[PDB]
């Protein structure tokens, strides 16, 4: 049965992180990462989370299964999260959440209740995406199409190139957007950009389909959802993908939401139940430790107000970073204006460096990014800024 | 889109469970359920889960996303479970072992892996099997088949049954089986048997699939596992569903493992990089907690053998409910021979009660089970075995 089955690609992202370790270079510096880093270099457990566990440590009295869309207020307040407390959505009952190992997999199960529920056969993603929502929507059997998204020159969103391209998709096709923070650009559409394309959807005949991997990494939890509320208070129909990976340091507890909204309650409670189906066949039900932190975190006063803290001093720092990298490339003697990174959001960036100078960067320097050119802000520090812009500096 | 979508059926288990809530009767005895009970009625978190939770709570420093494969540790000792100490299939490094939520989440990763990348077209189940196992074929795209299994009339193997009917099997189709404490019947093979069911496989040509969900409560740890290392050594491909939500009592945390056997390491290697492609656009990687509080209990000396008891514990509570209700239906007038439930291993049993007397059992005397007739034995205390046998004896 296996004897001629065809290898994997190598996967560079894998093949980035161990010819990382295994260089022995002393001043060897990681951008090509995905998570959060502080300013010591490392991806701590935040306290909030901690207290948190010690907590459950010392209060659970069974681990017997969640039911298959998770913990209760888990949804609860996620819900509230993305629409916010006064939502007429929450209000009239339209919304249902699902408990999900993490953003990705509420993607796959997305993209699996799409699949064998609905008529949408393909997905429009942005051009550069997250390569992983390609392989998630492929796998339950739906075309990826892509739409124009980056402006090359300016360093910004190509806003009439996006219309253009989403023109050619058909009314029930699914359209992804990412809330916030786009993965890997960090460009952002502003409000009134958000309105036009909500109002453009609804003509148009979209189902959207939300990505919020890092709600509360450009401006702020409520700013940051901003672009969501505008398409909910247009449309009748809408998914979101919303993942804790990153806010709240969770990445490896796989903690996610799936959340369906509908015209109505009967609807969505119709929908969201061949949903559960769609999570029964794949993983049963979703894990509790992760989830419960959040839960317990966000419905509590005081775990939260020290969580929403630790947010903003990540928040702040990457902002921090952002300015000092480009002073320091300014002031090494910068071939070309860095300018645009400042106005870009959240953890990546993308530095506008060639292949070929990214490679010359890891071989020559020791300064690992991804081939585009995508950049982890969060990787940057004081004490690495320096020897990074001069490594940059001395390829361009 | 979601205007016309058809409701998922009621489930029964679900509520098989709400009923069982709504039930104001002081009495009501619930053996519908899939969980282990202890004396007191209540699924406790067991001491060397704790113990393991409070030295993780105190060491982890980060929450970075683990391999797409999990914890090496945990795949480790789930080899050294499955196949033993000194196998020559871990010696030969012929298995690859993913991390997975749960049991399910190993089936489902297995079938997507089997569907994407081999000829599979079909799954041969027992009859009858846990319901699950055929839905998460399905979502994969695989047809389900039914083999006989069960002996209706003398609560046996049908053997000869089993044989004559997994006869239509093609070659290359994938057959399951229960390594042991069959769901639901609690019906399984001996060892003999085993060593017969693998001597056909390898000439009729079969992907043997095992599923384990309940190592270590029919017997004990090694015992159980016969079976599947008697097919582990006749056969060069196969795959095993691992869980350990039963015997760790990890449910809602979802701790599984999927384990790929291959002739040699470079095929076995080549086959699992396409397997953890299968989970990348699935989930993408697996949740920490759970699999770490297993790793750090099978690789610690003490709290092994704390927990080896616990499981121990277990399995022979179980093994005295199961005399304890034979001897009281004897004495209370049984209107027949319940022997045949005392050769059955682990959780569950299948009673013998028609759908019927289920369905009677639950309207005037408070007792739940499954319209099958299953019954998980757990449930069973000292205190409500009294009632519990009054109850079965009246509707006889
Ligand atoms: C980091 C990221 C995620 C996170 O996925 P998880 O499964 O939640 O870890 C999801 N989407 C995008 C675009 C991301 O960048
Ligand atoms: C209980 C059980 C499982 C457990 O599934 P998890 O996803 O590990 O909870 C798997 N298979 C069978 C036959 C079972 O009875």
């Amino acid at each position: 049965m296996f004897e001629n089955i065809t290898a994997a690609p190598a996967d560079p992202i894998l093949g980035l992180a161990d010819l990382f370790r295994a260089d022995e270079r002393p001043g060897k510096i990681n951008l090509g990462q995905g998570v959060y880093k502080d300013e010591t270099g490392k991806t701590p457990v935040l306290t909030s989370v901690k207290k948190a566990e010690q907590y459950l440590l010392e209060n659970e009295t069974t681990k017997n299964y969640l039911g298959i869309d998770g913990i209760p207020e888990f949804g609860r307040c996620t819900q509230e999260l993305l629409f916010g407390k006064g939502s007429a959505l929450i209000n009239d009952k339209r919304a249902r959440t699902a408990q999900t190992p993490g953003g990705t997999g509420a993607l796959r199960v997305a993209a699996d209740f799409l699949a064998k529920n609905t008529s949408v056969k393909r997905v429009w993603v942005s051009n550069p995406s997250w390569p992983n929502h390609k392989s998630v929507f492929n796998s339950a059997g739906l075309e990826v199409r892509e739409y124009a998204y980056y402006d090359a020159e300016n360093h910004t969103l190509d806003f009439d190139a996006l219309i253009n391209s989403l023109n050619e998709a058909q009314a029930g096709d699914v359209v992804l957007f990412h809330g916030c923070c786009h993965n890997p650009t960090g460009i952002d559409p502003t409000l009134e950009q958000w309105q036009t394309l909500a109002q453009l959807s609804v003509e148009k005949g979209w189902l959207p389909l939300f990505d919020f991997a890092q709600q509360g990494f450009a401006r702020g939890l409520e700013e940051d959802a901003e672009g969501l509320r505008a398409f909910a208070a247009m449309h009748k129909e809408l998914i979101v993908a919303s993942s804790y990976s990153k806010n709240f340091g969770l990445y490896n507890e796989r903690v996610g939401a799936c959340t369906l909204v509908a015209a109505d309650s009967e609807t969505v409670d119709r929908a969201f139940s061949q949903m559960k189906a769609a999570i029964y066949a794949n993983y049963s039900n979703p894990p509790a430790h992760g989830a419960s932190v959040v839960a317990t975190i966000l419905s509590n006063d005081a775990l939260r107000a020290i969580w929403e803290q630790e947010l903003t001093d990540m928040r702040q720092r990457i902002q921090r970073m952002r300015q000092l990298f480009v002073n320091t490339l300014q002031e090494k003697g910068a071939n070309r204006d860095f300018s645009f990174i400042i106005k870009q959001n959240g953890m990546f960036s993308f530095s506008g460096l060639t292949k070929e100078q990214v490679l010359r960067l890891r071989e020559e320097f020791g300064v690992y990014a991804v081939a585009s050119g995508r950049v982890n802000v969060a990787g940057m520090t004081p004490d690495n800024m320096a020897p990074l812009c001069e490594a940059i500096v001395a390829v361009l």
